[PDB]
DNA sequence: GCGATCAGCGCGT
DNA sequence: TACGTGCTGATCGC
């Protein structure tokens, strides 16, 4: 049966009660400078639908939106807040965000709409968004009557579900995680996305020309060495050329055919000159297609800025993700790709990019959680952790640690964190399975606390059904009891890794909140631009660098207090690249 | 035939 | 061995 509501042609006092479920609908997936297709309000007085051009033009409604004392319950308030920021309207008073609540309760449900969250509490008097707007090419805003009922039903569900969701969060001891961490962070992420990052499109364009020329040369050389032209970017076609025409050895297969990944090509290089050329071609193409063209496609021509959207309710560990563009995977390891960062510059003249990153936060967190004596002492001495791990598992003095030993000790660390999986380890160190397990065994002997932790955490996951982070974020691990070795093992690794990655996410998130409070207190113009898992990127007047050098590291290091210190390195410069 | 999906790949922490 | 976004191609399905 249809849901009753007033489709108002004008705003009234009733719609401005001090508490309500609010819906400011933005259908475009990328909400930056996007249109708001309709508004719905549900409160003590009833249910209302307002046309955007009407409500947003009304002084009272706008004032109500920005009144922090007028409490609103919503779903994905960040989306609404940013869309409104582009319209010069401030949204305040959001005291409950159903999307974030559902996310904290169970990241695995993939809740991405009101209907999905509501289904968790057996509430189904609301339709999934996809059912209303369609999917992909056929996506479209329906006529007003259909639009209004949907928005009103969503607002109604939020109004009804607020209490049940908050009660379960309290029971999970996650209420403060929502109210004091994720919701305040949501507002900070909205300012970050709205501010955007300025881009030197001319530099990017020039790089594009050079890459295009280099790709041309290499592409011809490749056909020359192959004796024919073919689609190099086709693992299928390239496979026939390498393994059939040139007879190269098949070291690995893919469910669909021959493997041609970089790791495989590396081993094949000695056999034929075409291999190094394909590898080189892959490097250039990655830069050209994914980064140069990728960035130039989303830069706003008017401001030359890119406005990423941080998905705050997606990852199973509590990390954020970045889209359109993804600014969390910009090249840095290889010097050629690193050059791309020279294209990200300050948004104002005489301003600079400042970057601060936690040094080894995952292992410091592990030392804390496992309370491993050797590991805690290592960080208390601020030792090079990889060299120290090498010394321990290879039983040698610091002067006896060779470059290769340290490299493998690093791999073990990079691994211990992701759950002991000799297969993944052996694959990375290009060694055997047993050998990979042998290192692991040596590591636990040097760090018995870590071993006890890994055992205890897995048992705890089995007993409770989930694992938790420092700030009470949780992840359910149903496969922990699976009788399938592989499925169960993966779940055990997740049991081991989630508390580490998840707790590191909690910390930097708290740091962002703390940092913004300090910046405001100090009246600095510096502001956050990006977060990349364990590092924060800001821009500010050149005159604020010295103060930032002391303040940013301190706030990040003092976000939480662990059994070991937290260390933050920092750098600043004229471009993101120079912030090294 | 063409949009939607899958397959393989490589970039980041 | 963890967690993501999203490219070009190949294959799926209306
Ligand atoms: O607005 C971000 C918020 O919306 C969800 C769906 O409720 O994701 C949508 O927006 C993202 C950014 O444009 C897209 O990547 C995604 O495909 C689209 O469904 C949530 O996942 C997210 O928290
Ligand atoms: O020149 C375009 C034409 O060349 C082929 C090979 O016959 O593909 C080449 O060019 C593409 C565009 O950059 C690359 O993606 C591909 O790797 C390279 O071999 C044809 O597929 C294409 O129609
Ligand atoms: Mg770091």
């Amino acid at each position: 049966a249809k849901m009753a509501f007033t489709l108002a042609d004008r705003v009234t006092e009733e719609m401005l009660a001090d508490k309500a479920a609010l819906v400011v609908e933005v259908v475009e997936e990328n909400y930056h400078d996007a249109p708001i297709v309709g508004i719905a309000v549900v409160n003590e007085h009833g249910r209302f639908f307002l046309r955007p051009e009407t409500a947003l033009a009304d002084p009272q409604f706008v004032a109500w939106l920005g009144d922090e004392t007028k409490k609103k319950s919503m779903f994905d308030s960040k989306r609404a807040a940013v869309a409104l920021k582009w319209k010069g309207i401030e949204l305040c008073g959001v005291s409950f965000d159903l999307l974030l609540a559902a996310y904290l309760l169970d990241p695995a449900q993939g809740v991405d709409d009101v209907a999905a969250a509501a289904k968790m509490k057996q509430y189904e008097a609301v339709r999934p968004d996809e059912a209303v707007y369609g999917k992909g090419a056929k996506r479209a805003v329906p006529d007003e009557p259909v639009l209004a009922e949907h928005l009103v039903r969503k607002a109604a569900a939020i109004w009804e579900l607020e209490r049940p969701f908050l009660d379960e969060l309290r029971r999970n001891e996650q209420d403060r995680l929502l109210v004091e961490l994720e919701q305040p962070l949501s507002s900070i992420l909205a300012e970050m996305e709205f501010a955007g990052v300025k881009v030197d499109t001319k530099r990017l364009e020039q790089m594009g020309k050079e890459l295009a020329e280099q790709l041309g040369t290499v592409e011809q050389r490749i056909y020359e060495l192959a004796g024919q032209e073919f689609n190099i970017n086709s693992p299928k076609q390239l496979g026939v050329i390498l393994f059939e025409k040139l007879q190269l050895p098949v070291l690995k297969k893919t469910k669909t055919g021959y493997s041609t990944s970089a790791d495989v090509l590396e081993k094949l290089a000695p056999y034929h000159e075409i291999v190094e050329n394909i590898l080189h071609y892959r490097q250039l193409g990655k830069l050209q297609s994914t980064y140069i063209e990728g960035l130039l496609k989303v830069v706003r021509p008017d401001t030359k800025k890119v406005h990423t959207i941080f998905n705050q309710a997606l990852t199973q560990t509590g990390r954020l993700s970045s889209t359109e563009p993804n600014l969390q995977n910009i090249p840095i390891r290889l010097e050629e790709g690193r050059k791309i960062r020279q294209a990200f510059v300050p948004s104002e003249s005489d301003w600079l990019i400042f970057a601060a990153d936690y040094s080894q936060i995952e292992l410091r967190v592990l030392a804390h959680i496992a309370e491993d004596d050797n590991l805690m002492e290592a960080f208390r001495r601020d030792l090079d952790i990889h060299t120290k791990t090498a010394m321990d598992i290879f039983q040698v003095s610091e002067d006896e640690v060779t470059p290769n030993m340290r490299r493998q000790a690093k791999a073990v660390n990079f691994g211990i964190v992701y759950g002991i999986s000799d297969y993944g380890l052996a694959q990375n160190l290009n060694i055997s399975r047993k050998e990979a397990a042998e290192f692991i065994e040596r590591y636990f002997e040097s760090f018995p606390g870590v071993k006890r932790y890994m055992e205890n955490i897995v048992q705890e996951a089995k007993q409770k059904g989930y694992v938790t982070t420092l700030l009470h974020r949780r992840r359910y691990l149903p496969d922990i009891t699976s009788r399938n070795f592989n499925v169960r093992s993966f779940a055990e690794r997740m049991a081991m890794n989630t508390p580490i990655q998840g707790s590191a996410a909690d910390i930097i998130k708290k740091a962002m909140i703390d940092l913004n409070a300090r910046l405001k207190e100090e009246r600095l113009q510096a502001h956050l631009l990006l977060q990349v898992h364990d590092e924060l990127i800001l821009e500010a007047p050149k005159e604020e660098m010295e103060r930032l050098c002391r303040l940013v590291p301190e706030v990040m290091e003092q976000a939480v207090t662990l059994r070991v210190p937290l260390k933050v390195d920092y750098h600043y410069g004229s471009t993101w690249y120079d912030a090294k």
